[PDB]
């Protein structure tokens, strides 16, 4: 649709999050700019308030759909730019196993040139000494495919899937997504066949930066829908 046209080069992003973990209070800025045509983001993410609560892995997916690489055959199964500029609402609720819980509200839309990822979490039954509020989680970021499917009745898109977050005593904390997206806007959006993204997250740290902060390096790509292709060849 013309949502595409808005992604066509390199549209700068702004994200917002306010949080409430267990009561305590953080916000989170972030800034960057996103390359849709390589699937490609560069943000830097602070948290305002002081030193983050939970560990910045966990915020990972919280913390903008419409730049993953889609490719020419799969053009018509991306809703994300579909709903633009107008945007969506994205909903999730994340289960940390033997933890706590976020239940996270976005909403996704350009601001002008920007486009803009405006969250408010809250998180709920966490232990204080858990992997979570205890930073017992590795800064970094497991590779993942999440599946994409259709919602009708929404007029939008659900997924859900497992991160796994590396723990420092070695094993692993599940962290189990439930996500819905919506349209805001009334125009038609493209409603996809069955599909995944593939992702990719590089964390990394700002020698400069005295504030608690993240650097993140991400790279999705949509795929899955691969059967009229091969035959090609």
């Amino acid at each position: 649709s013309k949502g595409e046209e808005l992604f066509t080069g390199v549209v700068p992003i702004l994200v917002e999050l306010d949080g409430d973990v267990n009561g305590h209070k953080f916000s989170v800025s972030g800034e960057g700019e996103g390359d849709a045509t390589y699937g490609k983001l560069t943000l830097k993410f602070i948290c305002t308030t002081g030193k983050l609560p939970v560990p910045w892995p966990t915020l990972v997916t919280t913390l903008v759909l419409c730049f993953s690489r889609y490719p020419d055959h799969m053009k018509q199964h991306d809703f994300f730019k579909s709903a633009m500029p107008e945007g969506y609402v994205q909903e999730r609720t994340i289960f940390f196993k033997d933890d706590g819980n976020y239940k996270t509200r976005a909403e996704v839309k350009f601001e002008g040139d920007t486009l803009v990822n405006r969250i408010e979490l809250k998180g709920i039954d966490f232990k204080e000494d858990g992997n979570i509020l205890g930073h017992k989680l590795e800064y970094n970021y497991n590779s993942h495919n999440a599946y994409i499917m259709a919602d009708k009745q929404k007029n939008g898109i659900k997924s859900n899937f497992k991160i796994r977050h590396n723990i420092e005593d070695g094993s692993v904390q599940l962290a189990d997504h439930y996500q819905q997206n919506t349209p805001i806007g009334d125009g038609p959006v493209l409603l996809p066949d069955n599909h995944y993204l593939s992702t990719q997250n590089k964390l990394s740290k700002d020698p400069n930066e005295k504030r608690d902060h993240m650097v993140l390096l991400e790279f999705v790509t949509a795929a899955g829908i691969t059967l009229g292709m091969d035959e090609l060849y």
